């Protein structure tokens, strides 16, 4: 009836308004977004952000979803943190919900855990992982 | 039609979260938003209204909290709607009424050189009331 | 249920109205947004369509003026949609129709050098013919 009117313009407004949120420091993939806040920051900073704001840091699980992510590495020129760490067991990545990787994009010889001091991981602007001290400043990208 | 507006508000959440970060903060039902530039009173007034909003009017300590983060994010003293323009040592809200909150810094407001009639927000959350001209922090309130 | 759908339109209506601000201008059912930066026309081109639009295309002096506050919010010259890229002298939106507005400054378009084919307009709201390599302002439209 009248009402069903009222929603159908509504999801109108509203697809309009998803495009002008994501421009220009957002990207969504199936039904997760990413956006950036356009600076660097450590991890720990850039895991709260993402945290306070609702949600979690970048967490690519699938091709799909890595290269959607890499468009606003790309567009920043600035490498980005992940969320997954390997900080409870050295060498294996874990999310935050502790379950293994399901997906990974290493670039070559990555992870070495160079000096012995890399539990963070880092997207570059091709896309490849790289695993990194969790002190460097790196682009803070959440997932919502 | 009634899982649609279902899957209407799941959506909407989600665009929420994604808006505030990382220029905006909700508390309540009030949502506070920077420009990320300064200002002068008169523009920064200015642009919120034409915004669809007004200046940032903290009403309690949890609004005052959530306005500071802002400030801190930015490390940018924030301007608020408050001024005492019409009546001296009387601030009032934009619609005329006095303030039913108020988070001081020591000595404040003291009124200095006898033309301090806007109020700033620190990046500890204290007030001081401050001249009009001086350019401050832009954050709205919708 | 018609109460729960009119509370969202009333969240929607607030969140419109923070979205907007302060990069944001609403001017009938088109939405300008810039994206603070400038870039040579292909690469603001390219952002604009990624980002599910277009480069910003004022159609009216209703528009035309909505799109010139943010140019003089960032004090920048923006990049419009239109070139004559195709045919020389005549300049086409997108689509391939030609102009159903124009505000052209004072002797423009005069394509200088024999290669201007893009459009930039000023923070007065005139529009001028310029070279596309040339860096400007990022609106796109949605
Ligand atoms: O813009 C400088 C300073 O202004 C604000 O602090 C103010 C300051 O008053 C100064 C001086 O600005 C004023 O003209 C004379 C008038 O006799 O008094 C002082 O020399 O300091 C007082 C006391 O600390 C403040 O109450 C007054 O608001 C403030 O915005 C500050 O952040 C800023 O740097
Ligand atoms: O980036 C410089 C200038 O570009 C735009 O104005 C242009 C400018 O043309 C130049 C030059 O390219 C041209 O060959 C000679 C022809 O006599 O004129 C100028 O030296 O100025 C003309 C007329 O004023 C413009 O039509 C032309 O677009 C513009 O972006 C401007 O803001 C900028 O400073
Ligand atoms: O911060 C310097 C450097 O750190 C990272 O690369 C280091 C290490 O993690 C790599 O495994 C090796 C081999 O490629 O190179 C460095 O030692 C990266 O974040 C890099 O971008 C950065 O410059
Ligand atoms: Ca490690
Ligand atoms: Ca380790
Ligand atoms: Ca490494
Ligand atoms: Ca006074
Ligand atoms: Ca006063
Ligand atoms: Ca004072
Ligand atoms: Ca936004
Ligand atoms: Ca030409
Ligand atoms: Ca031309
Ligand atoms: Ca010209």
């Amino acid at each position: 009836e009248a009402l069903q009117g009222q929603v159908q313009h509504l999801q109108a407004a509203f697809s309009q308004y998803k495009k002008v949120e994501l421009f220009p420091n957002g990207q969504s993939v199936g039904e997760k977004i990413f956006k950036t806040a356009g600076f660097v920051k450590p991890f720990t900073e850039a895991q709260l952000l993402c945290t306070q704001a609702g949600g979690q840091l970048a967490s690519p699980r699938s091709a799909a979803e890595n290269a959607a992510l890499q468009q606003l590495v790309v567009a920043k020129n600035e490498a980005a943190f992940l969320s997954m760490t390997d900080s409870k067991t050295e060498g294996k990545f874990t999310y935050p919900t502790g379950e293994s990787l399901v997906y990974s994009n290493w670039a070559p010889g990555e992870p070495n855990d160079a000096g012995g001091s890399e539990d963070c991981v880092e997207i570059f602007t091709n896309g490849k992982w790289n695993d990194v001290a969790c002190g460097e400043k790196r682009l803070v990208v959440c997932e919502f």
